[PDB]
């Protein structure tokens, strides 16, 4: 009897507001100007 | 008896708002500007 | 008899605001500006 | 009888409030300016 | 009979006000300029 | 005057043996036996 | 003037011998028996 | 005048050995038995 | 003039060994036997 | 004239030997049997 | 003999770069929010 | 016999760069958010 | 005989960078957030 | 024989770098929060 | 016989640099908060 | 919440009287004789 | 919650008597006889 | 709760009497004879 | 809670009398006989 | 709790009586004959 629930992975966010600027997740790499 | 129900995954986000920058979720590399 | 249940994971963030700058979740390397 | 229940990581923020400048969650490394 | 909740790790912050410095979570290395 | 190169991301493997068993390189949820 | 050479992110490994279980590279909830 | 170069990140490994019971990189929760 | 290099990240191994039991690299909960 | 170099971050280990039991690198919360 | 010449005047600008925000030469009155 | 020439006047600007936020030349009254 | 020449009146600037924040030449009154 | 050259005035600047918070040239009055 | 040239007068600057914070030429009242 | 009210500007005047000679609100050059 | 009110600016004058003579509210450069 | 009412602004007056002679607001440059 | 109220500025003169001569407000430069 | 009232600021006068030579509220530079 295995019961398993309710589990949540969020990696950068779950709301982004505006954006005028740079917004990145994820990168490995290189030049990011705001 | 396994019983498993809900589960989430989110990389970047939900809700994005509005955007007149640059919005990436994921970048092996480059260059960004904004 | 096994129960697991409510495990939440976030990385950056759940809530992010407006954006003129520069946001990064996760980098492995580079140049930011802002 | 195992139950296990309500565990939560964050890792850099849950609420990120406006940004002007540079907000980064992980950097292996680099060169930042804000 | 084993039963473990609520526990939580905060690496960073819950909170994270207004910025127009540079706020970095984590580094292994690198130069910083605000 | 910008130059990104050589930037490398692997999720699971690159290189991944033989197998007999289960392999999962993501999953949300479920039950896996092997 | 700016160079960005040679990041590299790994997440669950380069190189995965045999497998007679059970691999699993993420997983967001579940019931695993090897 | 910037230069960044050989940043890496590993997460779980690099190199994983056999193996004959679970391995897992990432979980959010669960039951997991070997 | 900025020069950053060779930074490296770890979270759990380069090198894991062969395995019968369980490894778990990051769980935020769960029961767990070997 | 800024030079950064070298640094590294080992969280659980660089070099895991071989498992029979249960080896975890982070745990929020939960029930470990070996 | 009376001569007059080469005269200029800028109320704002000569030379506007690019916009995102609010740019407004005069007012007399009001909310502006950018 | 009068002469007169090379007269500049500039009340703001003569160049004004990129604009995430707000600029006003003159207000006679106001909220301003930026 | 009467020459004249060569008068230059700035009220605000000549070059003006780059704006996130708000930037006002002249106000009577109000209020000012950045 | 009068002569009158070469005379400038400025109030406030000739160079203004970047802003993230607030710059007034003149004001009567009010609040300013940056 | 008269001859007048080269006169200036500053009132707050020739070159300001960045602001992060509240810089203001002249006021007669009001609150500043930086 | 925001309310703003009874602003003006004048520039030259709200009222002038009986004009014999010369009136000018702006003028960018010229010869001017009453 | 914010208000603004009453602000008034005035350049040259509110009321301006007759006139045999030379008025000028600006001039950025010439001849004024009178 | 911000409240800013009645500043007010005045450059060269608010009331000007009669005009035999030369009355000017703002010069740049030139010539002038009463 | 703020509240700014009642400031003013003059700069020559809120009541100007008759004139024969010359009257100026501000001159960047020149000649001025009365 | 701020409350900032009645400041004044007068540069050259608040009541100017009558003229038949010169005034200059600002110079610059230059000639001035009465």
């Amino acid at each position: 009897g295995y019961e398993v629930h309710h589990q949540k992975l969020v990696f950068f966010a779950e709301d982004v507001g505006s954006n005028k600027g740079a917004i990145i997740g994820l990168m490995v790499g290189g030049v990011v100007i705001a």
